[PDB]
């Protein structure tokens, strides 16, 4: 669930608050779509494709779905008592904070009119 | 000519290396093409059409072709002396480096990957 995707981040970047990803680029925050305008923007993009497959398994609703993992210092694996719905959306959200954290944050695509740039 | 036009960036954006401009986003540079990364690039992308436009002026040739202008202050103004072909250049050129002075310059658009971003 979204609460423990946002300790996700906290796992793999320590020193910026999950809310500076909330409003990025044209993918990170609710809905996207466009052309991703950065590789941080792309890892976004892929997690909200990752979220639309899981989505896919019915009855499987990605923001409220919790599911067990672990950090252990910068990693992050999914553990056991996870169903199909957990398990999916549990590797999208592994996955996208692993991405987050090799990706440069531009701070010039923080809260862009996506209208004009998307 | 591309000598006046470094001469005009400097007019208007003293503090910027000329080279900075040279090989940035998906416009700025010889060619170009994709969606405008930002809007700096916004503005060759507007340049790029103008050279097209002065292009089809015969004989005109965007890149060579000299005219008089001059600098004051910080603003820029094309003198007389100019034939069809230099005229629309030098417009051309002028309303580019107004442009660049007034853009937002992001470092992580510059040198980008063009064939993964363009
Ligand atoms: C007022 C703003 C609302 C707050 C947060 C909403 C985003 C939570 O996940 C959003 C999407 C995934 O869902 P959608 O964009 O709706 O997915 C597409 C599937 N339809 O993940 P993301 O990849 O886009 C990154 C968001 C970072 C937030 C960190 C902590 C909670
Ligand atoms: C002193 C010589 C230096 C060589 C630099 C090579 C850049 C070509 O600049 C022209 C293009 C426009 O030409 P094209 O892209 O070829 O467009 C014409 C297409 N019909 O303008 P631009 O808006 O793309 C940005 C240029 C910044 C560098 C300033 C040079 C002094
Ligand atoms: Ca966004
Ligand atoms: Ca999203
Ligand atoms: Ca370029
Ligand atoms: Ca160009």
């Amino acid at each position: 669930n979204l609460y423990q995707f946002k300790n996700m981040i906290q796992c793999t970047v320590p020193s910026r608050s999950w809310w500076d990803f909330a409003d990025y680029g044209c993918y990170c925050g609710r809905g996207g779509s466009g052309t991703p305008v950065d590789d941080l923007d792309r890892c976004c993009q892929v997690h909200d494709n990752c979220y639309n497959e899981a989505e896919k398994i019915s009855g499987c609703w990605p923001y409220f779905k919790t599911y067990s993992y672990e950090c252990s210092q910068g990693t992050l694996t999914c553990k056991g008592g996870n169903n199909a719905c957990a398990a999916a959306v549990c590797d999208c959200d592994r996955l996208a904070a692993i991405c987050f954290a090799g990706a440069p944050y531009n701070d010039n695509d923080y809260n862009i009119n996506l209208k004009a740039r998307c």
